[PDB]
This record gives structure tokens, C-alpha cells and sequence, in this order.
């Protein structure tokens, strides 16, 4: 509700030459009476009138009807930045020490100079790649500022330091002046001729951190890293971040969580001293000194005033350094300079290969199915394939550049071209084009850009062998369900005084030219031995055609570009774009640490408890038959050292006894921590979303953030979403969508009013609008039909039928092309279409709704059923679960407290289902939650059939569609359905234990009937609001529930005839 | 404090409308502004909620859901940059294990929900829903409708009621004596309660367990999604948020876990009748006196539609209560067969938004 | 006066171009949509057997109830006549619709019974009726009325018709495929509305029979807990 | 053409502004949004043991079938196999989709028996299935043909996986809170799908445990039963 | 009131709540108009090409699923000649959230759509 308010503040501080309201209202008298003041409204202004006594002649329509938008009209010029800005111009510009950067581009130098001319200059290396303005973010600080320039206390203190940073940022802005953004959101020449090129990217970050900002502390480091980045543009991420690995060595650990027999987190005791070795001070000197030596003052004093006790009760610091040095931008190299970086392999490769064999022995014997027809299951996957180049194309009698790789098989199919068995060379002749990947304190990394043939013989083998890494803990990234608390749990598990913890960053090894010839290798002698288990073509055919892939890679070219023209270097190095390469990348990374530990054995004898590898990181904790001294975690490092370094191979290997960094979290004081640093003002890429969608990604990064740690002002967030969302009729006249239209759950939906909570339709206004909004939620795009008119469409979809199909499979026949027509969108001919089509249709549709047909059903009518017979009273719940993620705010971490946490996924796509394993066992086909949901749904003479036309043997067929297993499996596909609505393992719930013991007490329900399906919706409809209630209150609910046995049956029907609402911005997913 | 509905209508009628030019003002309809939905600004009589009955508050009702989300031309492409995608990744690289994407997809839109906030994205998407609000009454007839709500299950229950002229004593006395006598009246005869019904599903014991070892919390909806789950799917998801297997796997077989399904239910119902919020919040709903007043045959042990029979029941003759200071009992006949067709809309209905109507005051 | 102008602009957009929405809430209209198909309609016969006492009804009118009756009762549509209605207002003076009802009454036993403590029922009688049979039963009373509601049985003309005649009854047959409710009472209630207007707008009655399989119950059971409304109070027309 | 004419005009307006919507039909996308919160993910390994048979699958694709396999069948999705449609096709030459037999099952006995009669079924043959066991069975099946056509299971890549994989079925977790076949039916293809859809994004499997309350079963029930439809015809991919 | 006491609770008023559903589902699957009107969806040849096991007595989604597979079994014989057997294995989980969705249905008016000739 604060929200719909604030906006008001926002439009009349931007403006101030009319705002006409709009009301919506379920009720048609009130509706009339809503038109009417809306219709005087535009009178009384475009006449120069008041509009108080309209106001007063209309109260019941500001306080019974629903705000839908509020209209401006302004007739400026949307200028009103230069202005504000020099009120703040006061300070003195900022001087970039253009002698700081290894790489003369890197440097803050002047446009002018990196790019004399026009032709040559090119954004592609500073590019905010967000559709956002940095006027809009410059006008956005300021409204911030003019809101709280009279705050008291020590709001007032966040005032002062929020007013002092900005400060640098618009004394430094406005020498040049503020950059203007064309409609692309991208920076031209002409404006960006004259000023320190790195400007706008380096002032969404200042704005970005300085309106994080609350504590004193934080205001240091806002401000340290605001000004070193304005030079600095290479070091100053990973120089700040770089120290934390030392770091977490450092704490004891006085009470810690671990991993028990049924794999959950279970709070131990348990106490080990944090004991390090002399050199390894001194390397953490050396990183205080770097840091020094490059400008830093107070933030290497920060972590110095740490290191004299070493107090975990004092680590939450060390945190916000190492999450806000993220938080400086992305390092955007030449694409040249990121690719210029790039005997005793006997046992390395020999284990590589051995992996590869035991992840692929039973099924190739056998002769998996799988493996088999691996063609047409690559060929279904492609959806979820990599990229290739936008080839052209032609389909009916029209032109189109597509970089789709399943369209290319289309236009291959229906041109004889298409020819898998012969799986293009990727050398010299036909080299390899080139992607990328940046990432905040790391050196630039590309990515590989082989055609479809790659893709299709790699699918199935790999595949394959995640299943086998699914149930092998070693692989802590795969391993069942397994979410990171487990992975966390399991090194604090053995940590104890006569055991020391080693952990690796095998980043650079992962792509050091020495690392192909056996990762290769490897896997090529693998698959010969698989080769020689199978006499089955299908099989032997999918072996041999992968083992090529290794062998064409063996000698790569890449095209890599070199200005406006595009060089050809070669490249003995291998980089990702391989189905194979995170699954690959993880069999050698596992086997690198297996051929170093087994190495350093010789010497010292120790007992492997637990192994593991988790991207560019592999740990192991080991146990020594006697107490762990300096000296010999000292004499471990350096042979384990010296052995990555015999084999030529560029690592960061450490070693502690309590506390480990890697990559994706790092666990300092017995307790598990997560990095923050997801730039909010700067994106990496510059994607296909739209500014709507960008908005709704940019509050999920906001809340992924604020969980984590760092903390984005929501006041800020609230004002990018009111820029971001609004849209122009006219040339003076812009729509802001209320926050009624932007929260209610659908697929427009943005943010929630409150964080961490979400709410559903519970009045018959929000309903209303509920049913209204999912009429013009899919509009159909007049090119993604013409695309399937195409006899290339019509080939495609029947020629991978026809190897898939017996009966009549329409069911899945009509899936595939709509599984295809929801991602040709992609092509900018279709999402541009459809995006500027949406907005005629979406402006239209705040004006007047009143007739629609609603006959469909969702969750927020299902729920709103349930709402009225559950008795809600008082309740309460005692805090005795520990803290183990110290970042979590206050709110999300009492539930934590007081139910517990999960350290595991909760189905949601049906994946675990009878019917589902038996649509495997025999199809390569993969129906999803929604499919298995329609069918199994149905009669049971039609299922039968289903699976016949799959497939499945008819015995075996039959067997099910009676048996006992298949009315169960009738409920799980539900429950599959229902949690993926509910995003149950998204957001902050998957944090929650939701069968805990001390929350299930807290929910009283009679069993009117063993009718699994009501009573099972009734109980997490009574978990979600007890939770949600604990969030936004701090106290417990015990709700009961009467649900009469007449109102089940009704219900019941209800619960399959559930439709969905898209929007995949509200993804935050991050553990 | 009483101020004369007259003049809030007046508010509401100057309030709501809109200009389309500069001497054209559209003033919403009635129907428009009390319909259920995500634009619901009141009621067509104080303390007294309405459902589409009519063929054409059907009609609109589903017409309304439409443009009901719409897109912001920047909360997508915040989640587009890396700092969205770090965030959310980081949060859940130390939540997930397996694949969480359920949970996954539900942390991103708890953001982009909320993003709005900024004015740049409220003030978007509330001059773009002007737009699309003003054309909207224009002309519809083009809607592929699909998705069900109360709206819908409650049309479908009504013509299984028989309604019949009842009688209700006043026996309790008054300890609240400014309610309006419509209101006061049904305090009198059925009672108050000194408690909140669980409308969250925080008291069911798959919630808990999700509680005891994850600090995850999944709202009300999400339980209700991940409830209405097949066994197999359900026992992974426990997993990746961190439960123990031994654990996960006594849960999904048993009979605890078949009641949690119709508790997660009931709470997702209440919670879309505001049965907590509103004046009901102060009728005893379990009332001895209320129950009387409904006649409902157990068909058979379906928990699910016999809860919403009986609460559709309960509802009814509140209101009627309070628009006639008379009571109705209520029988119910609903076939064998009905009740499974109507079991399955149950686990389908969506919500409709609108946090205006918050009269939870106590 | 806001609302109702504003709506002319969407409104006549609206008439203008759609296909963009993203349906996923369910009404009645989906749910009747769903047991059609699998209703067997076939020639039956009625013969009139009541009198007359309302002569002023239309002929089609009076008809219906020359063969199956009148009844002198209304049929609950609020949900006023369950238990779990009348402990809420036993101790608590709040009174939730028929919405709230059918929304509590989805929920899981726990959070059902928070709800009851909310609003001041004694705990030791809020623990009784979470697990009690009676619970259960309330459960499907809630959806009746909620449905009712939905089919304004109450208004109309149909608050004319004894819709559970015996003469009515004979004209539907619906097996037992379980002892289900919820499902088997819209199966009956659709089958009692078809045979009613068939009569009105054909002077001669027709059979129903219903083969709905044991699968399609259970999907058809979970879309009876998400219908929603629509408002429109015009349709008023409950005279007596 | 005046039809896609005229669309762009309401499409054009409805990207401006909604907020005005009755909504209370549902669909799959509430019916699933509502089982999601009770199912709980935790990872879990599965190894690849069919060996390749249609070697150009994209490896993400071919990985499934890796795993759990594939099958050389169609999954009834039009109620073709019911006991009631067959009846209708042994008398009648009519032929209901299955959104009638949907329609038609969801009905009251009663009605059911006339919509029979009114086709040609003989009385002594209609009476007998109105009641018969074979009935709730057949209302079963009617419904799991209707899901499953609203899945695409039998389009796109979901016709390449076995969807009663053995090895798939492992990877669910679902406890009978009651033989309750339509609901226990769609938690089970919910749990499946999910779990092949993260197969397909990820490379590594996830097990799903739920534990949905038996309250909010019977909620579910009634949407099962309400779920409208979404033509898009285009999405064909169908191809074997 | 004796009568109507007498239906509420009797056993007959369970399975009426089963009969209203079916009618209602069967008209908004017009099974008694257009060409389905020829079809006997209850022959005993469509009966056979359709597979459901009784997970539970639940009359609701047992009839959906069925009717639902024998719709989509017509369907395919109209346009494709040769018929289609399908088998059900609906989760009992599932089964709940489906019947919820059952009695939540709404319906779309176009009378036009008409086609009824016998």
C-alpha cells in the first residue's frame, strides 16, 4: 500500500508544470461511478480547474475501489537531471590515474582516445547492458534525497552518508554533464565522445552501492570502492574479495551443524581450533599489502582490526567486504585479450577415462535404449541447447536470421543438408566462433560456439552419466536433491583437531592448454572400452560419434575477433559450449584431486573422509592418526602445492582445519556463508527480455541480495520498478501501472508489497482483475504461426514423430510444436512483435475490461475456497534451532529459529512417479509436470494407450493402469503441480523446513475422508499461511480446519482444471 | 465512527473513474468496482462479500483476470543483468542440492513482485494499465479462459443448496456494543471467537519438517502446489531443501501426509475467503448454533468437498443473516458424481491480489 | 464514476484485440464443461401430476412443476447450517462468508485450527472439531453452499423447483464409483439442471446417465476447490 | 481475417491496461500453482544404463532416455478406452471429444442416463453402467485422458520418455493419504514432470517427497474438475 | 423438513453430488450436440482401448480421466482412421488437487457453436 503512495511523491517531485488517478472495481456501480470521476478528471485538468472537490465528491472511489494506474501529463522534456544534478556538483570531479590499468583499454582514458572515431568506437566494452537510464538513476537518488533530507537520528546518519558519496557521482557526471540514452538504453559516440569512457558503468555502480549503504562501515566501503573504481578497472574486485579464502581458515568453530545418517543438518557441539601455520599469515599479508600498494586505506584496515581476535561475532564484516567488492561492475576485456591467457598425466587421464567407463558401463551393455536412439533425443532436448550462429534462413517464401539451433536442424531437415552422422570439423577449415562470459573479479573466459551435430552426439552420453554423478556424493553438485546446506553439513561433519580440511581452485587448470591433451584423451579411451562391451549399431554409432567430438576439439581454431575485422588464431586450450563440458569438466576435476592426494600419501598418512568437487573447486577433509600441528598443515600445503605445480597447473590450493572457500559459498566459523554481489545497475548481457521483465529480474536479484547479505534501500528498488514499468501513450504522456496490477500474482506480476511474502487473490477486486489479466496474457505472434505453415515445420515435427509415434500420439503430437512456439518468440522479429504488440493491448487494458468469459481456474481461486474454514488463534513457538547462515535477515531467519531448515529440493516436476519412470524405461520421450498432470488426469482406457504409443510393452502397460502404485501416482503427479506453482523451491521457502515437526504441530486437521489430495492442499495452504504470518509479525498461528465433507467433493474437481501464469523473472532459485 | 456510505461512494465514484481526453472522464460501473477481483474497490453491501452468480459477472470475471499482471518494461531486465542472476544463484547455491527450480522460480518473482516499488516500475505499469484498463471496457469477447477460482467452484455448489426459512434465538449477550445491529446480531445468536483460523498452513507437519531442518519457507501457495504433488516428486523436493531421507521418506508414505493434503487446503481456502480478515473474523464460524442451521449428508469420506459444501453452507446463511436479520438452513443433496468433478477444480484455483480490502483490524 | 468511464476505454479496447491472457483460474464454467461428455442423454416421460396454485406462470414454467413439484424452502447457500460455521460464532461475534468458509475450509488441519484460536475459540473445543468426523462432513456442506451460490438455485425461476422431486430423481442415473461427495454431488446437481431446462425450452423430458470414470474424479475433484465468481447483482431476479 | 483484424486492435489495447478481469475459470497453471508448496526437493543420483538408438538427440534429450528409458506407445489422450465411450460408439454413431466425455462424466447419475438414452443406448444396457462399478472407474479415465492432452505428453519430447519408468517412479515420493485416484494421480505427474524437467536443465536428477494434507485434497478434487482449455495449435511438434 | 432432513444425510444425496457433476461436464463437453450426438461413448469396443486403474473409489476423477480418454481416443479415429489405446496412471496425490479443480469450473457462452440436428 506504501507503494501506490510513494509513487505519487515520485511523479510530483519529477514533474512539476497533472495526475489524473484510475479506479477499477469488481462492483458495477462503483465502476460507473469510477468512469465518471475519471472522465470530470481529465476535464477539470485539460481546462486548468482543481480537482479537491472532485476528490471529496468521489471518496468512495478512493477508498472502495482499487487504484489500476495513474496517468501523467506532462510537456517538458524529461530534462529536469541537469537541473537537480548541480545542486550536488558542489565536491570536486574525480581524476582517473589513467596509469593503473595492465591493459590500456581497461583505463579510464577519454572516449575521444580509445576511439579517435566513429567508426571505431564501440560500447561493447562498457555497455550497462541494462534497460534502464542512468538520468533515471540519477533522478532516482535524488528523489531519495529530497524524501529524507529531514530524517531524524540515525536515519538521518544514512542521509549524510547517502548525500556525501553521491556527491562524488554528480560533481564527476556533471563536468561532463548526464550521458543521454537513446531507446536502445545504449550510449552512442557522440555523447560518449567527450567523456571518460567507463563513466556510465561506473556510476550505476556508485549509484548502485551507495544507496546500499546504511552503517558507517558500509559508507567506508561505498566509498572506498567508488573512488578506486573510477581508475581501477581490472584488480579492485579481486584484489578486495581476494583475502577471504585466508580468512576463513582463521576462526575456530564453537558449535557447528553437520550431516547425520538421514542426510539432514543436525546441530553438533563440537569445538576445533582454527590453527594455522606461519607462512600462510604471511601470504595473508601479502594480500593486505597488494591491497595497500593499490590504493586501499580503510578497508585492509578493517580486516586488520579483525585479525587481532579473530571474534566470529565480528566476521559478519569481513562479509560485507567480500559480497560489496562484487558490486564494482563487470570486467568486459577485448575478446582477444580473454583468449590470450590460455609424463605425469598417466594416472591423471588413466582415472578420467575410468570415471567416464563406470558412468556409461551398465547401460552399454545393456543397450540403453538411450543410447540407442541418442539422435532423437538430442534432437527433442535442443529447447534446452546451447547456441550457435545466427545462420539464415528460409521457410515458405520469407527470410529470417535465427541463432537457434534447433531451427537450423529444421532448415537442414528440409534441405537434405542435414547430416548428424557427419559431425563438422572444427579446425582451420571450419573454425570455431565465440561467446563469452563475464563475471565481477575474474579474468574474462570464452566459450566455445560448435554447430547442432555437437549437441546432438553429446546429449545422450551425458545424460547418462549424470544419472550416474546423481547418486554419487562425491559430484556435490549433482547428488540427488541435494541443496548446498547438505554439501555444508558434510565438511563440518569430520572437522575435528586430528583432521585438516584442504580445498582448490582448479579455475585456470580447467583451461590450462596442458589440461586438454589427457581431458581428452580420457574420454576418447573410455569410450573405446565401452565400445568394446556393445555389438549394437545404434550404441556403437553414438560411442564412436562422440569420441569424434573429442577428436575434432583436440585441434581447435578459433575465430576470434580483432576490431572490426575477425583475426583466426588457434587454441590448444578447451574452453565450455559442450553438452559434456560441466558434467565433463567435473569427471576431470575429480580426478585431478584424486591423483594429488593419492601423490602427497607417500609421505604423510592420513584417512580420506570425504571428497568432493563442485565446478572450479574440489575439497577433501582428511584425518591424521594423531593431532594436527602448525607444522604439519604447513609441510600437507606445500607438498600438495608442489605436486599442482609438478603438473604444470595454475591452482589455488589452501589448507585449514575448520573453514573452506570456493566458488558458489564459504563456510568461516563452523557457520555457512553465500556471496552477495549481484550488480543490480549493470547487467552482464545484453539478453532478450523486455523492460518489464528487466524490472521483475532486477527485484529478484534485489531480494536474492538483502537474503544473502548486501542490501539494496527497497525504497531504491520501488523506484526503478516505477521507472521501469510505466509506459508512454503519448509524447507527454506516460501510464504508471498501481501496485495492485504489479504484485497480484500473474504474468505481468513484478514484486510482492511486502518481501519474502506472497499473497493471492483474496478480495473480489483482485480476482476481478486476477481473471481479467489472463485474457491478454498470450497473444498470438504473426510469424510464430506462419514459422509451423512451412512444409520445414510440418517435416521437422512429423519426421520426429514418426520415429516416436505408433497410435494416434496428438496429445504429445500438439506439445512439440507449441514446446517450439514458445521459444521461436526468441527471434527479435517475434519478441519485439510481440513485446510492442502487447503494450496496444495492455494500455487498452487498464482503460476498460467489464467482458470476459472466465470459466478457467487457478490457485488464487482454489485457496480463496479454502480461506473461510480455517479458524486462525493465537499460537506460540520457542526459538531452539541454532544460527548456521548468519546473513539471513532477521524476519527469514526466526522461522529458521523455530521450524528448522531443509537441506533438500522438494519434488516439483513429477520426476519421482511410477508412470513417469515407466515412460523412461522404454521412451526417450519426456512429458512435463503439466503433461504427466493432463494425463493422468484422464480415464484409465486412455492412459493405456498413451504409453502403448510411446512404447511401453502392453504387459507391462496394462499392469500399471490397474495397479494400486497408479492411484498413488494420481496423487504425486498433483503434488508435483501444485509445489511448482507454489514455487515451493524457489524463493525464501526453500529454506524452510515445511514438514517440520514444530511446524506441523502448529496445524490442527480432521480427517473428514483418506482423501490424500484435499487434505493434502488444506495442510500446505495451512503451512503457507502460518509461515507467511510468522514473516510478516515475528509471531505464531495455530490455524484449525472444519472443511465440511460436502464442500471436498467440490473441491476436489477444482483441483484439476489448475492453469498457470509464466513470468520466470520471479526466479530466485540461488541455492 | 460512522461516516455516511453516501459520501464514500462519492469518494469512490471520484476516485476511481478516469480521463481518456481532456473532456472525457470514464466513470467505472458497479459491477466493475465490486466484482471480485484484482480492481475490487468495495461492496454492494457493507459486510458482505458477492460471488459471480450471473452468467455475466462470470463473463467479466474472467475477462477481468486478463490484464490483471502486467508486464513492467524493467522488472525483467533487472533480473536480466548479472547482478540478479548472482543474487539469486549465490542465495540458493547454499539452499538447493538437487533440482530446486520449483523453489528456484518462486525467489525470483518473490523480487519481482516487490520490484514494482520503484517508482520508475509502479509508475510504468500504472500509467501502461490505464491504457490497457481503458480499452479493456471497450470490447473483450476474445478470451481463452482455462483457469479456475472460488468464483468458479462456488457457482458450481449453489444449485446443490436447498434453501429453507430457519429460526435463531439471541442468547449471548453484547460485550462490543458499537458493531451495527446487522452485524451485532449474528454475535447474538451464533457467538465470537478469541481466535485467528489458520489461513498459511504453518500448523501442518509437512511444513514443519520443511522447518525443522531448512529455513526456507514456503508461503501458503507454495505448499498448496507442492501438496497437490505425486509422492515421488514430493520426497525430492523435502531433499533439496536439506530434509534427512530416513525422514523424507517416512513422510510421503504415511497417513499423516494424506490429512496434511487437506490441511494445506483448507488453509489456501480460508485464506481466499479472508475468513480471518473483514467483520467474519469476529463470527464464531464453528459456531453450535451456525451448524445447525446446515444439513449436509456424508456422501462419502471426501474431506475436501465436504469441507467446502459445509463452508459454502456457513457462508450463506452469515450473509443472509446479515442482509435480513432472518436465518436460512441449508441442505445439501450433491451426487456421488459431482463431488468428483469438483474435486478437481479444487486444486486449481487462483488468486486474485487486491490488498486494499485489509479490514483486518483486530 | 472513475471506474465506470475508465472501463468504457478498456472495454472497448477489449472488444478490439485480445489473445494474450494467461487463464489458470477455473470457474463453473470449466467444471460443467468437463462432465458433459461423459453424460448419456436419451427420451424419457413425465406425466403431470401436481396441480396448479400459481396460475399466472408461464406455461413452460408451470409446466416443471406440474411434473416434478415446488418447493416451500430455500436451499442453503451460505454455509450458515455447518458446525465449524457455528463454533466461529459461538465464541467469536466475527461471521466470515460463504467465500471465507470454502477458503478455510480448503485449508490443512493445522492451519484450520489457528484460524478458530484467532478468533477466540477455546482451545480444547478448536482441537475437537479440527479431527472429529463432523469436520470432515462440514467440509463438503461448505462447497454445497458455495456451489448453490453459483448457481443462483436460490434466485431465478429455479426457487421455484423441488430439485430433489422424486419425480426429478428417477429422470438421473448416477452409479456410486466411490463414495465421493463432492464429485458425485455436481454430477447429480448438472444432471437435475439439464433435465430442468431441457424441459423448459422442450416440453418433454430426457434421461441422463453417467459413466464418469474413477481417473477423471479425481482431476475433477481438485477444480471444485479453485472456481471463482462474477459479481453482476442485476441478475437479481428472487421475488418470493 | 476480420477476426485476426479485429484482434490486433484488442490485443494492441490489452498490453495497456487490464487491472479489470472477473476472473474464475482454472486452468493447469492454477491447478499445479497450487500442489507445488507441498512437494519437497533433495537431490538424487540416477545412472545411465540404456545404451543410444537414435543418436541425433541433443544430448540434454538423449540424457533422459539415458536414464530412464523410453516407449514405443501413445498415451491415450482422448478417453477413446472408456468403458462409456465405447457404449456410445456400440449404439450410437455419434462421437464425443473428450472435453464431453469430461463434461458428460462430471455429471449426476441421473443425467448421465439420459444423455445415453437420448443417443440410442438400449435402457437395460444404459441403467446398468449408471451404476455399475465400471462407471467411477471410467470416471477416472476420462479425467487422465483430459490431463494428459493438456500436458502435450503425447507432443513434443515427452512422447521420446517413458513416463512409467521404473527408474523415473523411484524418484517419486508419494504416500496414499487415501485411494483417492484422481488426486494421488495428479501429484504423481506433477512429481514426474518436474523431476524430467530439471533432468533436462541441469544433467542431474532430484528426488520430490510430498506430503499433501487429506484436507486439501478434496480442494483439489473440485478444481480437477473446472480445468478450461488454451488452442494454441501451433505448438504441434508431434512428430513420430 | 422431514423430507429434506432425509435427503442431507441419506446415502442417495452422496451420489447425486456425483450425477450433478457428470451433467454439468457433459455439457460443457456438448457431448449431446454436433457430431458426438452418433457416438455410443459407451460401447464396448471405445471401453476397451481405454486402461484406468481404480487408485481409489473416487467417482469425480475416475469419470474424467475416462471420459477424457475416451474424447481423445475419438478424436484421433476421426482424424487419423486407426485408433489409439491409452493407459492411466494417475497418481493417488494427484487425485486430490484434481478434485478441488473439479468443482471450480466456469463456462463460455457462444450459442452459435450449436450444430444439435437430431
Amino acid at each position: 500500500g506504501k507503494y501506490n503512495l510513494i509513487l505519487s511523491e515520485y511523479l510530483s517531485f519529477i514533474y512539476n508544470s497533472v495526475q489524473i488517478p484510475i479506479y477499477y472495481s469488481s462492483n458495477s456501480e462503483l465502476e460507473n461511478r469510477c468512469i465518471e470521476f475519471h472522465s470530470k478528471c481529465l476535464e477539470n485538468s485539460k481546462n486548468g480547474l482543481s480537482l479537491r472537490k472532485l476528490f471529496v465528491e468521489y471518496n468512495d472511489v478512493i477508498e472502495n475501489a482499487t487504484l489500476l494506474s495513474i496517468l501523467s501529463y506532462s510537456y517538458d522534456k524529461y530534462n529536469a537531471v541537469e537541473r537537480k544534478l548541480v545542486k550536488y556538483a558542489k565536491g570536486k570531479p574525480l581524476e582517473a590515474d589513467l596509469t593503473v590499468n595492465e591493459l590500456d583499454y581497461e583505463n579510464n582514458k577519454m572516449t575521444s582516445e580509445l576511439f579517435p572515431t566513429a567508426e571505431e568506437y564501440t560500447d561493447s566494452l562498457m555497455d550497462p547492458a541494462i534497460l534502464t537510464s542512468l538520468s533515471s538513476n540519477l533522478n532516482a537518488v535524488m528523489f531519495w534525497l529530497e524524501k529524507h533530507e529531514n530524517d531524524v537520528a540515525e536515519k538521518l546518519k544514512v542521509y549524510k552518508r547517502r548525500l556525501d558519496l553521491f556527491t562524488i557521482v554528480a560533481s564527476t557526471i556533471n563536468k561532463y554533464g548526464v550521458p543521454r540514452h537513446n531507446a536502445k538504453y545504449r550510449y552512442e559516440y557522440d555523447v560518449m565522445k567527450d567523456k571518460p569512457y567507463y563513466l556510465v558503468t561506473w556510476a550505476n555502480s556508485s549509484i548502485e552501492m551507495l544507496m546500499s549503504v546504511f552503517s558507517h562501515d558500509d559508507y567506508l566501503i561505498a566509498k572506498e570502492l567508488i573512488v578506486l573504481s573510477y581508475s581501477n578497472r581490472s584488480t579492485l574486485a579481486k584484489l578486495v574479495s581476494s583475502p577471504m579464502s585466508i580468512l576463513v581458515a582463521l576462526v575456530d568453530i564453537n558449535g557447528t551443524f553437520i550431516t547425520n545418517e538421514e542426510l539432514e543438518l543436525e546441530f553438533s557441539n563440537k569445538y576445533v581450533r582454527a590453527i594455522v601455520p606461519d607462512q600462510t599469515f604471511d601470504e595473508l599479508n601479502q594480500m593486505l599489502d597488494n591491497m595497500r600498494k593499490a590504493g586501499l586505506v580503510d578497508i585492509p584496515k578493517m580486516i586488520q582490526d579483525w585479525l587481532v581476535d579473530r571474534s566470529i561475532e565480528k566476521f559478519p564484516l569481513m562479509a560485507k567486504i567480500y559480497s560489496w567488492s562484487f558490486h564494482v561492475g563487470f570486467r568486459k576485456q577485448k575478446m582477444l585479450d580473454a583468449a590470450l591467457d590460455q609424463e605425469m598425466y598417466r594416472e591423471y587421464t588413466m582415472l578420467i577415462r575410468d570415471e567416464v567407463v563406470k558412468m556409461l558401463e551398465e547401460p552399454v551393455k545393456h543397450d540403453d535404449h538411450l543410447l540407442r536412439d541418442s539422435e532423437l533425443a538430442g534432437l527433442l532436448s535442443m529447447s534446452s541447447a546451447s547456441n550457435g550462429e545466427s545462420r539464415q534462413l528460409k521457410f515458405g517464401r520469407k527470410t529470417i536470421f535465427s541463432t537457434k539451433k534447433n531451427m537450423h536442424v529444421m532448415d537442414d531437415m528440409a534441405n537434405e543438408r542435414y547430416t548428424p552422422g557427419i559431425i563438422p570439423p572444427v579446425n582451420v577449415d571450419k573454425p570455431i566462433p565465440l561467446g563469452r562470459r563475464d563475471v565481477p573479479g575474474r579474468r574474462t573466459r570464452i566459450i566455445f560456439i560448435l554447430p547442432y551435430e555437437y549437441f546432438i552426439a553429446q546429449h545422450a552420453v551425458v545424460e547418462k552419466m549424470l544419472i550416474y554423478a546423481k547418486h554419487t556424493r562425491e559430484y556435490a553438485e549433482f547428488y540427488s536433491q541435494s541443496n548446498q546446506l547438505l554439501s555444508y553439513g558434510d565438511v563440518t561433519r569430520f572437522l575435528s583437531n586430528n583432521t585438516m580440511v584442504l580445498y582448490t581452485d582448479v579455475s585456470q587448470w580447467d583451461s590450462s592448454q596442458h589440461n586438454t591433451q589427457p581431458f581428452r584423451k580420457g574420454i576418447i579411451m573410455g569410450l573405446d572400452i565401452l565400445a568394446n562391451m556393445t555389438n549394437d549399431a545404434k550404441v556403437l554409432q553414438t560411442l564412436n560419434l562422440y569420441k569424434q567430438t573429442q577428436i575434432n576439439l583436440m585441434d581447435s581454431y578459433v575465430q576470434i575477433p580483432d576490431g572490426n575485422v575477425i583475426k583466426k588464431i588457434q587454441y590448444g586450450a578447451v574452453a565450455s559450449g559442450e553438452k559434456q563440458t560441466k558434467a565433463a569438466n567435473s569427471i576431470a576435476n575429480l580426478a585431478l584431486i584424486k591423483t594429488v592426494l593419492s601423490r602427497i600419501s607417500n609421505k604423510h598418512s592420513f584417512a580420506t573422509k570425504i571428497i568432493r568437487v563442485d565446478g572450479d573447486d574440489n575439497y577433501a577433509v582428511l584425518q591424521f592418526n594423531t593431532e594436527v600441528t602448525k607444522q604439519m598443515i604447513q609441510d600437507v600445503s606445500n607438498d600438495v602445492r608442489e605436486t599442482y605445480a609438478r603438473m604444470n597447473a595454475k591452482v589455488k590450493a589452501l589448507v585449514s582445519t575448520v573453514g573452506i572457500e570456493i566458488a558458489k559459498r564459504y563456510i568461516a566459523g563452523g557457520k555457512i556463508f553465500f556471496r552477495a554481489g549481484i550488480n543490480l545497475l549493470n547487467n552482464e548481457k545484453r539478453g532478450q527480455s523486455t523492460q518489464w521483465d528487466q524490472a521483475a529480474i532486477l527485484y529478484s536479484n534485489y531480494i536474492v541480495n538483502r537474503l544473502r547479505g548486501f542490501e539494496t534501500d527497497r525504497e531504491f528498488i520501488l523506484t526503478k520498478i516505477m521507472q521501469m514499468t510505466s509506459v508512454a501513450i503519448t509524447g507527454s504522456l506516460r501510464l504508471f501501472p498501481s501496485e495492485r496490477v504489479l504484485t497480484t500474482n500473474s504474468t505481468f506480476k513484478v514484486f510482492d508489497s511486502e518481501d519474502f511474502i506472497i499473497e493471492y487473490g483474496t478480495t473480489v477486486d483482485e480476482v476481478y482483475i486476477q481473471r481479467a489479466f489472463m485474457s491478454l496474457s498470450s497473444q498470438k505472434s504473426g510469424i510464430a504461426d506462419e514459422i509451423a505453415a512451412s512444409s520445414t515445420f510440418k517435416n521437422y515435427v512429423t519426421r520426429l514423430s514418426e520415429q516416436l509415434l505408433f497410435s494416434k500420439n496428438n496429445i504429445v503430437s500438439r506439445g512439440i510444436a507449441l514446446t517450439e512456439k514458445a521459444k521461436l518468440n526468441s527471434y527479435a522479429p517475434i519478441s519485439l512483435e510481440k513485446r510492442r504488440a502487447q503494450i496496444s493491448a495492455l494500455l487498452t487494458m487498464l482503460q476498460k475490461p467489464v467482458t470476459f468469459k472466465s470459466s478457467k481456474i487457478t490457485i488464487n481461486d482454489i485457496l480463496r475456497d479454502i480461506k473461510p474454514f480455517f479458524t486462525v488463534s493465537d499460537a506460540h513457538l520457542p526459538i531452539q534451532y541454532q544460527k548456521f547462515m548468519p546473513t539471513l535477515p532477521d524476519n527469514v531467519q526466526y522461522i529458521i529459529q523455530c521450524i528448522g531448515s531443509r537441506t533438500y529440493q522438494i519434488e516439483d516436476d513429477g520426476s519421482k512417479s511410477a508412470i513417469s519412470r515407466l515412460i523412461s524405461k522404454y521412451s526417450v520421450y519426456k512429458p512435463s509436470i503439466e503433461e504427466l498432470y493432463k494425463v493422468i488426469s484422464l480415464h484409465e482406457n486412455e492412459i493405456q494407450l498413451y504409453l502403448i504409443s510411446l512404447g511401453i510393452p502392453k504387459i507391462d502397460a496394462d499392469t500399471y493402469v490397474g495397479s494400486k502404485i497408479y492411484s498413488r501416482d494420481k496423487y504425486r503427479i498433483l503434488e508435483s503441480y501444485v509445489y511448482n506453482l507454489l514455487s515451493i523451491n524457489y524463493g525464501c521457502y526453500q529454506l524452510f523446513d515445511f514438514n517440520s515437526p514444530d511446524l506441523e504441530k502448529l496445524i490442527r486437521i480432521p480427517f473428514k475422508g483418506k482423501i490424500p489430495a484435499v487434505t493434502f492442499i488444506l495442510h500446505l495452504y495451512a503451512k503457507l499461511e502460518v509461515i507467511n504470518y510468522a514473516i510478516k509479525n515475528g509471531s505464531w498461528i495455530s490455524l484449525f480446519c472444519n472443511y465440511p465433507k460436502s464442500e471436498m467433493i467440490k473441491l476436489w474437481k477444482k483441483m484439476w482444471n489448475i492453469t498457470s501464469l509464466r513470468s520466470p523473472y520471479t526466479n530466485a532459485n540461488f541455492f
